[PDB]
């Protein structure tokens, strides 16, 4: 029941931001939340192409880094590869297909596509500093420590994309598809794409900026200059998207888009809680391989430990969420520095 | 079934473009097919913002035209229009859920994002020229004229879809769906892809080009000049795009990557060949409602007919069909200071 072009001519400004009418003409002078035009119009002023940040000093540096350092630096960015390549299709794969307003359709477009930008970047990085790409990427498919932190992930877009293909196949009711009975609930589809968002927002608002500041921890030392200022340019384009999903979020809840929509955020709002601290717990867990082989001055488990619950504190305050640590002071002040 | 990161380590320099493995890691160091790297780059490069460009004296020409000229430019921006806002959001939802090599993954979605960019321009160029928008936007949904083509591409990305949900939802086989037997074949899946494809080249290669000489004509006479410096941009990212999709189609008939596609096309190339000649004779007619109340200088029923048998037949012949039209020269050559 999907189509590339509703041939109903609808206000879509009356429409929801998901599970109306499929947006057919895509126009730009007016907007039901001008705040998605405004984050498409910051994001194409914040165009930036990769290729032409100068990276080769740190060839030099990273092999002058000792082993451990090393696998501190090339494990995180390994992680933060993984993140941007399932970044780059999954919102188009699975949001694309739901949104009813065209401002909400083009700004998951061009997020997106900046998301391929950044994949692009890491590959101008990896490329430029060790001596076959291929072992890095190779690793990132196997590896069980970096599948584990990210576990969860991929998996729930799938789940999205697959309940999502059932509704537009079958329509809401109760079906019998090869001899079994499949229920399709609109309201069930509802929650999931609620979730998904949250899971979205935790992942570019904690999971992405846990790594910026172990990326930054070489820029304090004057090292890796070219991914620093590469990572600079990525986090500047994270605030817009996790700007994006909080807005997504906070106006479902509101009750001023579709009435459903908020009581599903009240009913599961123990389910966002959940998704928060699980995904916190991954990423503390993650320290015990990143820093296998030894850690850095100003740069440990404690120390990683203490900025996830601060962030996460942070994050899920934003979205009206109870906070699940204590609260504490930014146990990392320094990388303001490089942030905003 | 679908997934957002396949877990298995494979080869994606030696998956085929369509049906293999769905892409995990994102890289660009090395490609199966260099041209899709090679279009990414040149795309990117061409990088440019509508709000940019100056169109401020468009909106007197267009009011001192006579009234069939304004006729004649506002149905062709409409037809452009409507075009752009499918081929914004169809290559991402038709073709991301197929491709099994990253290049071409990338491609597909900066080629998508682009096409927002062009929708941007348009309503960039609307609201600069009538300062009344929505009565424009909305006839573009029920314009009878326009609303045939539409309908017929929308069509081929939509079926395509749909029968790309069955193959990921029940896969291959005879199945039974509320007592009915719906059969699922990858034959048959791999033939509506071939033909979207040759579907979307005609539209890109074809119907857009022709839109650009109905645009042109009026720069030659100094005349909505806004609009022109826009298309030639528009134009100039067009290049691309039909030459992606050229390549895609060339790869797939000759065998090269995936020999039951050699096989499949060679079956359909009459149908193919009929598409093609369908598309030409639909633009060929809207010259009847494009010059009903008259027509212009440089620009007319017959010569707008020319143009576009000689653009089908370059078109046709550069991914190996016979050509369905008499040969001829250029009937327009000032075009050429436009294009290419
Ligand atoms: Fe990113
Ligand atoms: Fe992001
Ligand atoms: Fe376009
Ligand atoms: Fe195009
Ligand atoms: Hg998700
Ligand atoms: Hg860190
Ligand atoms: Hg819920
Ligand atoms: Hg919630
Ligand atoms: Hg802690
Ligand atoms: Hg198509
Ligand atoms: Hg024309
Ligand atoms: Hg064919
Ligand atoms: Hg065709
Ligand atoms: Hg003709
Ligand atoms: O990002
Ligand atoms: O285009």
């Amino acid at each position: 029941a999907y189509t590339t072009f509703s041939q109903t001519k609808n206000d879509q400004l009356k429409e929801p931001m998901f599970f109306g009418q499929p947006v057919n003409v895509a126009r730009y002078d007016q907007q039901k939340y001008d705040i998605f035009e405004k984050l498409i119009e910051k994001q194409l002023s914040f165009f930036w192409r990769p290729e032409e940040v100068d990276v080769s000093r740190d060839r030099i540096d990273y092999q002058a880094l000792p082993e451990h350092e090393k696998h501190i630096f090339i494990s995180n960015l390994k992680y933060q590869t993984l993140l941007e390549s399932i970044q780059g299709r999954s919102p188009n794969v699975a949001l694309l297909p739901l949104i009813s307003i065209p401002e909400l359709e083009t700004w998951v477009e061009t997020w997106a596509f900046s998301e391929t930008i950044h994949s692009r970047s890491y590959t101008h990085i990896i490329r430029n500093i060790v001596n076959d790409p291929s072992v890095v990427f190779d690793d990132i498919v196997t590896n069980e420590q970096i599948q584990k932190r990210a576990e969860g992930i991929s998996s729930y877009y799938d789940e999205l994309i697959e309940m999502t293909s059932y509704w537009h196949l079958l329509g809401e009711g109760t079906h019998t598809v090869n001899g079994k009975t499949v229920t399709v609930s609109l309201r069930e589809l509802k929650k999931k794409l609620y979730l998904c968002l949250m899971s979205v927002n935790a992942l570019e608002a904690i999971r992405f900026y846990v790594s910026f500041a172990c990326s930054f921890a070489f820029a304090e030392r004057e090292l890796m200059e070219g991914n620093a200022k590469i990572i600079r340019l990525i986090a500047r384009d994270e605030a817009l998207h996790l700007t994006g999903t909080q807005h997504m979020l906070n106006l479902l809840r509101s009750g001023a888009d579709d009435p459903e929509m908020a009581e599903i955020a009240e009913e599961c709002k123990q389910e966002c809680y959940d998704l928060f601290v699980q995904a916190a717990q991954q990423e503390k867990d993650w320290a015990d391989y990143l820093f296998r082989d030894g850690s850095m001055i100003g740069l440990n488990k404690d120390i990683l430990c203490q900025y996830v619950e601060y962030i996460t504190n942070i994050r899920m305050q934003a979205v009206g969420l109870d906070l699940p640590f204590n609260t504490r002071s930014n146990p990392i002040p320094w990388i303001n520095t490089w942030l905003v």
